[PDB]
């Protein structure tokens, strides 16, 4: 059995055999499609962990062309002894590196996957305390930032055990600006992060109450209450946002951090759950420039840019919003390029993704892709992914959503 | 029950209408096909003239649904109608829709069209019955009157014209044109393309049929009409029925000097309308444009007009690398100009902000009174500036309800000539 996908711009047709190897649900049914549902739908027993581990070990030994070998059979037997005696098992380092990389390779929502095989993996499964987690994250940040020459990296903390002893980064990203609601309903800083900012303040953080406050890290080790730590400022690389033509643009006082570093997702390898696994790459311009200033729930310098462009903001059909949105994204890209901080534009990114998709179909038999997320948030139909049919399915290892840790944490102090 | 949520406003809607869905979407619990153009071939009936136990259960379902819609289920006229449909099938292997039934089903095929951001207008549809038509000449007369009515000197009105339903499959009525008004596309000797590059194949079929092409740049193609399965025939739409808007820009005086224009009336004519097992293979329908359809897809696809280049040139943009966003910037101006020209000439048009906001209101309406509204996020989100429109942050459920508009293969792949 085979499935085809067409590109209506180039007429190229690709044949997907890989979809046969997925066993995780997508959320759709035979009669309803849920492709635009954002999140669709305690810990693994012995009898559930055996076959999940078997599946992973099998695919790992297949990938290194050693399937059915004496080493393959010994590892399988060695894994079952652990599950049978301890109700869990420990990944080898080769297996951890392999699975982290393939979790990225399998991320159907990520346009950036042409880079998957160059992923620096930091094994932190020996960490025991939040001070330990802070050390590991600071080293991650320093390495990934590389003075502007950003490098992909993931840092993997101990796996879940019984669910009562989890490691979490409570931050959604390692570097984010605080947001403060004002008595008068206005907002200072980043409106996206208001909730987490209150959580920090309640935990004892002394907020500067400025426009671009780097939030503290809220780090949970082994199921204990989370603890606050200030990332050393000289580890946070930032780019002041200016425009190549509009000299007034710098006078908006804007800037953004250079390291996108997501920390709230859960890494699943062979049934093991790594509930704290911060990973980072580099930005596509529109994630700062379309959604991190111009979403209706964000900085809303859209109107200020349109005001400063003397645009007709009375009627929609003037397309001032569209027009000011373009200029902001031009400003973001020019800024990072000038300060030699790695960034990619949506055209260059989507073009690379198409090449990646083609290559993955050739050597792997398919490439799960989520069009709804792969298509950039602006200028969609003038980019080549727009006319590219795509198949979406869930392979493992994968990165999964998990609930916010304050919703489920049972506290310990006083 | 299934919930949809809008992440800007946190409005949550609860969907039970999907329980009435009949056809497969192509998706499974293990694979999603939502960006496949045609993911499923699940149809309600087989390839040609069905047997009784194939046609009648679909007719009963539709007749049932129509009489329920008017609070008359099990009434005298409903039981009579069922028997009448049974005897017609028993004696002709098909049946004929009453005019109320035809009007209901056309409007509900639009209401069910999950890809259409325009459906807040769905029940204001003018239905022209053309089921008495027997030749291409008659089809041409019906189509002209359709074009004149819908254009309405620029105050556009929605309309569909419905020709005789398919009978055995050999006597189909077809409009070979994909839309009623399209521009020719000429393949050039030096390899390039003049005109409009989607319609190249169709432009050649017209010339091959004897059409003498003026070989200009905005050459309204002729109509190519097939009646009762016969060879199709050429007709030239009278120009005074083809309203066109010259494109200028409110700010750039040099824009109009690109010598650019577009027609006011989008009229899709290659789709199939299906009601209670019946298939109307010729059912051209028209509304009015969202601005992006002209000026994002019909000027700025790579395999279409591709005159982003010239607009960027005259704007003196740096086209050396893509990080300058010269494509994005010229694409905006083109769309600013399209809206300006149409509004300046009092020809109906809707910008993508207004249309998406209308669609969000329409979803709420539909969930309040109908228990749901099937929507294809991939097609509802406009092709530019998606995330600054309200539909971008709106979850959607896509399911297939009948009556519906369906795809059908281009008739030159299946037509045996004479
Ligand atoms: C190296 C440059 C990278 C680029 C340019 C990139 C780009 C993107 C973009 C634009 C998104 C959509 C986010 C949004 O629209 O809000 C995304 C999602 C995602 N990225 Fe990448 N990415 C990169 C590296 C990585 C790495 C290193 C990983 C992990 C090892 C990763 C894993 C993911 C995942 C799991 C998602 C989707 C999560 C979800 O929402 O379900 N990416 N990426
Ligand atoms: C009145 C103004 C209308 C507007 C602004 C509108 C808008 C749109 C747009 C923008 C699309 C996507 C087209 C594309 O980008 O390729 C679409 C699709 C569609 N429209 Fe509408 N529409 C309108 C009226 C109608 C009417 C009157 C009908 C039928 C009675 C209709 C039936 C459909 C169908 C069936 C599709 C999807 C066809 C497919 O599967 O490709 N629309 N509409
Ligand atoms: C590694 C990485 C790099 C990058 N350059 N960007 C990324 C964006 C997201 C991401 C952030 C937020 C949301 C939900 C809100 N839109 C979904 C995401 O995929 C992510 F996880 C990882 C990213
Ligand atoms: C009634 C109507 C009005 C309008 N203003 N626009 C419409 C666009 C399409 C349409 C056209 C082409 C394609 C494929 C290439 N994009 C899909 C469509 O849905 C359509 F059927 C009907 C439309
Ligand atoms: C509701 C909607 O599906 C949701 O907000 C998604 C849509 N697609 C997206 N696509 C990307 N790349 N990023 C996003 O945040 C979103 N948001
Ligand atoms: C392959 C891709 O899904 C396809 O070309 C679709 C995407 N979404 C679209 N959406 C609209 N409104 N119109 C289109 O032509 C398309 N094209
Ligand atoms: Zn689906």
């Amino acid at each position: 059995r085979f499935l085809k996908v067409k590109n209506w711009e180039t007429e190229v047709v690709l044949t997907d055999t890989l979809h046969l190897k997925s066993t995780l649900e997508t959320g759709c049914t035979e009669y309803i499609c849920m492709g635009s549902i954002m999140h669709p739908s305690d810990v693994a027993t012995k009898d559930q962990l055996f076959p999940l581990a078997k599946e992973f070990i099998d695919q790992y030994y297949s990938s290194i062309k050693r399937f059915g070998s004496k080493a393959h059979m010994e590892r399988l037997e060695e894994v079952n002894k652990e599950i049978d005696t301890t109700s869990t098992y420990q990944l080898k380092d080769t297996e951890l590196i392999y699975g982290a990389k393939h979790a990225w390779r399998n991320a159907s929502r990520c346009v950036g996957r042409i880079q998957w095989s160059k992923l620096q993996v930091f094994d932190a499964r020996d960490c025991t305390t939040a001070h330990g987690m802070f050390n590991y994250i600071c080293n991650h940040v320093k390495y990934a930032t590389n003075k502007g020459n950003l490098r992909s990296a993931i840092t993997i903390f101990p796996q879940r055990t019984d669910g009562k002893h989890d490691f979490r980064v409570w931050n959604s990203q390692l570097i984010r600006y605080a947001g403060y609601k004002q008595p008068d309903g206005s907002t200072l800083g980043d409106p996206a992060n208001v909730q987490f900012t209150e959580i920090c303040i309640q935990q004892g953080w002394k907020p500067p109450r400025g426009r671009f406050d780097v939030l503290p890290l809220l780090l949970q080790a082994n199921g204990n209450d989370p603890e606050l730590f200030q990332i050393p400022p000289e580890l946070v690389l930032e780019v002041p946002i200016r425009h190549p033509k509009f000299e007034w643009f710098k006078d908006l006082g804007l800037k953004w951090y250079g390291l996108p570093a997501v920390s709230n997702m859960l890494l699943e390898i062979g049934g093991l759950e790594f509930s704290a696994c911060p990973f980072s790459g580099w930005y596509m311009g529109t994630e700062i420039g379309v959604r991190d200033y111009c979403d209706n729930s964000r900085y809303n310098i859209l109107e200020e840019v349109a005001k400063k462009m003397n645009l007709d903001m009375r009627k929609t059909s003037s397309l001032w919003k569209d027009q000011a949105l373009v200029e902001i994204n031009i400003a973001v890209l020019y800024s990072f390029q000038s300060d030699k901080v790695t960034i990619v534009d949506h055209h260059s990114a989507t073009e690379s993704f198409i090449k990646h998709m083609e290559n993955e179909y050739r050597c792997r038999g398919g490439c799960p892709a989520d069009w709804v997320w792969i298509v950039p948030p602006m200028s969609g139909s003038i980019t080549p992914v727009f006319h590219q049919e795509m198949l979406n399915y869930r392979l493992t290892p994968s990165f999964e959503y998990q609930p916010d840790p304050w919703n489920t944490h049972v506290w310990k102090l006083v």
